[PDB]
Order: structure tokens, then sequence, then C-alpha cells
């Protein structure tokens, strides 16, 4: 096997390497935590890291890979922020012991051959205009799960539809891994932290508070029912300078069609100039 | 707590979590878990897979029996009896509802080979096969998984699954078991009337002739097989194709595979054979 130095950051590029190291560690009793990322790490990613780190006797594997398969059209791929130096320094600071940084050739030696076909949820919301996006995501996440074989895998609630689809993947293929959702990390004014936030100028940055404002307003209005919750969110988004709403939708927590008046998730996607922002929140209908 | 396991006896589990728990406990005790996926109605062709799995030192054999609705009689008690007689220690016999508790939701989409040959008449067949095999691999987590060369295209697509999804299992293909005259063993053979069963020998005869004709090249191999099939009455050839061993285009020399499918009345038969060109 390759070398592993405990209490140090170990960086592996080869899938076989991180696989052997993970397998070895699992036999020594350490529980293996996996945090899949596309790099450009910020505080939101670090909350997943810290959630992983908190599991007693955990070894934390953070993968960094920009997956060509989940990008669909033009140059979303070439436009994705890549800050690899900073990424490894943050992981060192967090006391993460393993970074997995595979090449495209190592992940896709045969191009797109066998792939994962998600359920119908992948055609909705984010999947609407990007009908192959989630197939890309679930395919890469399945591969990472098989390479690393973790006990638990960590995803943010910020990408709630992704989190849900990953739960379906784990259930539907009988994967032996626990999926842990981690609450969204927000700036001081409520803005959901995202790498995309850097594409916002100072005007747009100011208008952007509206997504989380609309959602939290909705969450409190919801004592008055679903229509009140939705109308409150919409009013806030309409009061906001140059925020173009793509969707604002209230669903059950599994992203089915809402109960009558139960527990749910309110999701929004909006454009500020060229920058598409996402946010979501837990909603309880008729409950203070 | 781990379900009861009695060594040297046939232990039957219907719940995925149960066989998962048992397989995990056994590997920890120094056993090597071998998986043999079947749809039951076992014959000597299936038992060859079993015997291959058994001879691995330290092996514990898991035979799954599950009829996939995603990819016609049944004998549960007789199947279990055969496994008992082979000395298999675990049979996994789940229900459709246990395997598919949420219906068909996430599935495996095979590569383009799935659209070819057997995927011609049945264009969603291999999607069903790869999905269920992926599920059984995750449930049992075997060290090795066994498939017959009889279903060569199936075997090749399973190797593609294992490669593409980085699965940590060895895929072992087991030679086709044949009747005394060379007909590949299949439950479908019993449906053949005496004339059809006589004519059916032409598939295997055609392929072995080709394998021997191939010292004279690719075209001589193909022409030999076609002549043999042309000498049989009531044999409707669906395809006869020579490909490389991974089922790509045949290279000019080197190793190949010759595959045939044909219909004798209502019964469809398949066969294939290794070929070495020149
Ligand atoms: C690799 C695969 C999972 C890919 N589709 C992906 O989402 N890559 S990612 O780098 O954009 O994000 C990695 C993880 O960080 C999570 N994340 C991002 N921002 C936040 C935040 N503000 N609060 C909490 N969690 C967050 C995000 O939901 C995801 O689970
Ligand atoms: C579950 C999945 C594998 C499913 N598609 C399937 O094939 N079920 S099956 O019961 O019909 O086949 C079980 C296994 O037995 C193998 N098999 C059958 N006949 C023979 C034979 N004559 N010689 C060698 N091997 C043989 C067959 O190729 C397969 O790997």
């Amino acid at each position: 096997i390759p070398a592993f130095h405990p209490g140090e950051l170990n960086v592996y590029s080869a899938p076989g390497d991180v696989a052997d190291v993970s397998r070895a560690l699992r036999l020594t009793g350490r529980r293996v935590m996996l945090v899949p990322t596309m790099g450009a790490l910020h505080e939101g990613h670090l909350a997943l890291v810290r959630a992983a780190k908190r599991v007693p006797g955990s070894v934390v594997v953070v993968s960094i890979f920009v997956n060509p398969m989940q990008f669909g059209a033009g140059g979303d791929l070439d436009a994705y922020p890549r800050t690899p130096d900073d990424d490894l320094a943050q992981l060192r600071a967090e006391g993460v012991e393993i970074a997995f940084t595979p090449t495209t050739a190592a992940m896709y030696p045969d191009g797109l051959r066998t792939t994962v076909q998600p359920g119908p949820l992948a055609a909705e919301l984010e999947g609407g205009p990007r009908p192959t996006h989630f197939a890309g995501v679930l395919t890469v996440v399945l591969k990472l799960l098989q390479i690393v074989r973790p006990d638990r895998v960590f995803f943010g609630e910020k990408d709630y539809q992704q989190l849900v689809l990953i739960r379906q993947l784990v259930a539907d293929f009988n994967l032996d891994v626990a999926v842990v959702g981690v609450p969204t990390v927000r700036e001081a004014d409520g803005l959901a932290m995202s790498s995309r936030n850097r594409y916002l100028d100072p005007a747009q940055r100011a208008a952007a508070v509206a997504l989380s404002a609309a959602l939290t307003a909705a969450a409190h209005a919801a004592t008055a029912g679903a229509q009140a919750a939705l109308d409150a969110a919409r009013a806030v988004l309409d009061a906001a300078p140059g925020v173009a709403v793509d969707y604002l939708e209230l669903r059950d927590i599994g992203l089915g069609p809402m109960p009558l008046n139960g527990s749910g998730r309110l999701l929004v996607a909006a454009r500020l100039g060229t920058t598409r922002l996402l946010d979501n929140i837990a909603i309880e209908i008729g409950t203070f």
C-alpha cells in the first residue's frame, strides 16, 4: 500500500492508492468519513469537514474533483473556480488527514460508458433545463463511494435536491453508507455561502439577501398556511432590485408534492445578472 | 446482533440486511465470500458456477435466487435441495418488494454494447441485469462474483459495470456447460421437439467448426459456421457475429469471440465460442 502519515494531510491522486489506504485504515478500526467536493473550499464546505471530524475515531477523506459529466452546455466546466493551493491549506488547518484529487483520465478512462440513471426527481427543479446534470453527479458520487468505501458521507442542505437524490442512490443500490446532511452555512445577513457568490458585484451582493429573507419570512408566515408562506416569499423577492426568480416551490421533504399541511421544504433559484443563486429552508405548515 | 449462521448447513435468508450482516460477520472470521447470482430452476450449468466458487480456499458460497421483473416455472424446494447437495452454505432468496421497496427509481444505464446483439430484440434487458447485479454486489459484498460464458455479452457488460463504477470485486467467467452433443445447457432446451432438438446441435457445431476453420482466417471461420447453420432445417439465425473478446470490432488477427442466436419455432437459443484468428 502507499504511505499514510497520521495527524498529517496525505494527498492521493490515484484511485487505487486512496482505496488501499482507506481499506487499511478501516481494518485498524478507524471509521472513514467522506466529504465530496469540487474544490474552491469555503466555510460551507468546512462545516461538512467539521461534522465528519467530530465522529469519534474518524479519518476524514475530502475528495476534490471537478466532474466534467455533471456540467451541461458550453463552458460551465471551464468557468468553475479552481483554487487548489488554498484548498489543501484549509484542509491542513482543519486537521484533515486525507485529500483525494483524481485526474479526469483516472475517473473516466473509458469516457461515459456505464452511468447512473437517476429517478424522475432528477428531471425537475435544477434538472429541468439540465436534464443530464444529476446523472453526472450520482455517477461520480457512486464511483467515489466505491473507491473510498466510507462509513458515512457528508452533503450540505444548500444543495437540497442533490442531497435527496443521493439518499435515493444509497437506498436504491443498497449502498452500505450513512448519508449525513449538514445545515447550510450563511453569511452574517443570511446569504447562503457559495463559490458563485464571488460573481456578484456590490449591488447584486446587496440584492442577494432577499433569497434568505424571503425564505425565513415564508417559514414564519407558514403558521398561516402554505399560500401565506408562498405569498410572503414572493413579496420579498418582488421588492428586490434585479432579482429574476427561476422557481419558488414548496415541496414535501422528500421533494414530492407537499403533504396537505405538514413539514416541507421551500426552494428558490434566482438570477442576479449572470449569477444563478440557490437557497432552501425547512417549512412547517400550521406550526409556531 | 447477527442472524443465526450454522456452518456446513444450507442457511436460507430472504432479507437483504440479514444476508448482509451474515456475509460481513463471516468475512471478519477469515472466510472469502463468493457470490453466484441465479434465477433458480438450477441445472448443471448453474452448478458449474457453484463448484468454481466452492474450490476457492476459505470460500463461503452465496447463491442468490431472484427473478428480476426488470430484466416460466419455479422449483424453490428442488433448487434448495440441489444447493444442499453441493454443500453451499448460503442461499439468498429475496422478494421483489425487498429488492425494489421504492419501485424502479435509480437504475444503471449500461454503455452502448447493451443496444447490440441481445439488446436488439430486448433494448432494456441489460439495464435490468446491471441494476440487479449491482444491488446484489452491494448487499453481499463478495470477494468474487461468478457468471457463465454462456451469456457472454452479459459477462462482458458486468465486467464494464465493475470497471466503470470502481467495484472492489473480481468477476469470474465460467466455461459453458454442454450436453453430450455440444448443445449449451439451458432450461429452454426441454421445450424442443425431437426434430428441433436435432437441428439445435448446429449452433454448437457451427461454432466449433469456425474455431477450427480460423487458422485459415476470419472469413473462413464465418463461412464455415454459416455453412453448418445453412445445413439445418427450421433454424432462423438472428445473428452470427465475430467480435473481439470485449465485443468490439474484430481485429485483423488475435483473439476473438463468435456469437450466434437463432430461433427454433418459438424457442430462442444462444451460443458463443473463443476464436483465435490465424
Ligand atoms: C461533489 C458533488 C457533491 C458536487 N455536485 C458538489 O456539490 N460539489 S461542491 O463543492 O459544490 O459542494 C460540496 C459540498 O459542500 C456543500 N456546500 C456548499 N456550500 C455550502 C454551504 N453554504 N453550507 C453547507 N454546505 C455547503 C454542497 O451542498 C456539497 O455537499
Ligand atoms: C441473475 C443474472 C445473472 C441473470 N441475468 C441470469 O443469467 N440468471 S440465470 O439463472 O439465467 O443464469 C445464472 C448464471 O448461470 C449461468 N449459466 C446458465 N447456463 C449455463 C451453462 N450452460 N454453462 C455455464 N453457465 C451457465 C448464466 O450465464 C448466469 O451467469
